[PDB]
């Protein structure tokens, strides 16, 4: 009884942009709180988080955080994909018939 749907996807932040050494999406100003969080790599969208090999965080609180020393490399090699997410959002039925 509770009206739910996949929001577009979020992509604002890149590995190499902006000032946090890695890529954090957010569902702010899109849902007040998600009932789902999907995170994937822009590059690899098929690739759950299981399929994929980083060292992440997606969830239902924070969103998506991935910072890039955490990823497997050696010197400066080895950084975050760009992730993408897509929020699942629910509501009363009466509002999806
Ligand atoms: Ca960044
Ligand atoms: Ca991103």
């Amino acid at each position: 009884a509770l009206c739910c749907l996949w929001s577009d996807w979020i992509n604002e932040d890149h590995p190499s942009s902006g000032s946090d050494d890695g890529d954090r999406e957010t569902f702010d100003g899109v849902c007040g709180a998600p009932e789902d969080i999907e995170c994937r790599s822009v590059k690899d969208p098929h690739l759950s988080l299981e399929q994929l090999g980083q060292k992440v965080q997606c969830d239902v609180s924070v969103g998506f955080i991935c910072k890039n020393e955490d990823q497997f490399g050696n010197g400066p090699f080895g950084l975050c994909y760009d992730y993408k997410i897509r929020v699942n959002c629910c509501w009363p039925m009466d509002k999806c018939a």
